[PDB]
């Protein structure tokens, strides 16, 4: 679920509020997405916006009653590492995935205040 | 919570239902104890029970609304170890401590089919 999320970015970037910092920021992060990405953080939450339109696909995901975003799943961060859990099941377990290597692709890719709320008429 | 304990002692027991095998076990396993333990296993449950009681006593513990049975907390269980997540309070991180030292114990001690439902009478 989004909560897992936030707590993944944080894990990985200690300074950050996620949902102030990484939402609405150029053309894909935040909810919705279209355009060519504006740079490589956006092109992270490009990847992890296609990362959960795959997950809905699944055949797994379908049959529960919860979309991504409110699709809790279990995990740990221990010294800034992110581990999903074992105990998730096939659909929380492919979330809690797309959801870690987007934390990643954060922590290792420059921010531009520039491109935060976006003028989404440039996507 | 009682569900991330359950799943914690699955994590080093894969073969277990917890729930099944361990509530109702000598004179600790379950709600409630008194008497001297029956058995290893027993002390295990002991211990974990002083854990709780210790949790309880915790000033950050006796501001939430849950006590250690329904207070939810975060881990991860892969390759059958367990990460207490990084993300808990001070309340819940020791509620994942005394869980995840009791799973381990369960995991390490002979388990005796003779002290299931146990005859409190011999508590
Ligand atoms: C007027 C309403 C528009 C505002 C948007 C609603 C706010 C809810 C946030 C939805 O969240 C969208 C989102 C969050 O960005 C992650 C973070 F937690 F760091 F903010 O998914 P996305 O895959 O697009 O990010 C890559
Ligand atoms: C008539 C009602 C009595 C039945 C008991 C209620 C059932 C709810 C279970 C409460 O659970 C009690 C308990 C669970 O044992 C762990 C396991 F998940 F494996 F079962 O805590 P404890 O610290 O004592 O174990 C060491
Ligand atoms: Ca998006
Ligand atoms: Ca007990």
């Amino acid at each position: 679920a989004l909560w897992q999320f936030n707590g993944m970015i944080k894990c990985k970037i200690p300074s950050s509020e996620p949902l102030l910092d990484f939402n609405n920021y150029g053309c894909y992060c935040g909810l919705g997405g279209s355009g060519t990405p504006v740079d490589d953080l956006d092109r992270c939450c490009q990847t992890h916006d296609n990362c959960y339109k795959q997950a809905k696909k699944l055949d797994s995901c379908k049959v529960l009653v919860d979309n991504p975003y409110t699709n809790n799943y279990s995990y740990s961060c221990s010294n800034n590492e992110i581990t999903c859990s074992s105990e998730n099941n096939a659909c929380e377990a492919f979330i809690c995935n797309c959801d870690r290597n987007a934390a990643i692709c954060f922590s290792k890719v420059p921010y531009n205040k520039e491109h935060k709320n976006l003028d989404k008429k440039n996507c």
